[PDB]
């Protein structure tokens, strides 16, 4: 037993690709609030689980606070709840099983859940003719936003 108050903190660094893992992002989306994850398809997949992780529950998707285990999903979204939240925290478990045994648990993704844009709407009414005015704004008054259609 070497332990003592050694800190050397040796890295084993996130590797970067060629084997299976799971990401969860947020796109995509209407006018609610939600999130999405996507994975890699492999021999055979197993459950993969997750979790908030706060004081008090932020994002919930029961009533209560909760968990949403998942067995052999690629690519599926799920919901979220209500707080004061901008960027919500997600420890995202996946014991994948594609060998005898194989994880890469604990996997803790602050998932950020806002909208970037902002629309506000003014309508104007000739006679039977009718013009939308569209204004368009960033919701957070630092970061800006840029466009591709709409």
């Amino acid at each position: 037993c070497k332990e003592s108050t050694k800190v050397l903190v040796k890295q084993a660094h996130n590797l970067n690709l060629g084997e299976y893992a799971l990401e969860l992002k947020s796109v995509q989306s209407d006018a609610l609030e939600s999130l999405q994850v996507e994975v890699e398809v492999q021999k055979n997949i197993g459950n993969m689980k997750n979790l908030p992780v706060s004081f008090s529950m932020d994002e919930i998707q029961a009533r209560k606070r909760y968990n949403t285990p998942f067995e052999n999903v690629r690519l599926e979204y799920y919901l979220l709840d209500q707080i004061t939240a901008f960027d919500l925290i997600i420890k995202t478990s996946f014991t994948k099983k594609n060998d005898q045994g194989t994880f890469g648990e604990t996997k803790k993704v602050r998932i950020q859940c806002y909208l970037q844009l902002s629309v506000s709407v003014e309508d104007i009414f000739k006679k039977d003719i009718f013009f939308f005015k569209f204004l368009l704004n960033s919701s957070v008054r630092e970061e800006p936003v840029i466009l591709y259609s709409s």
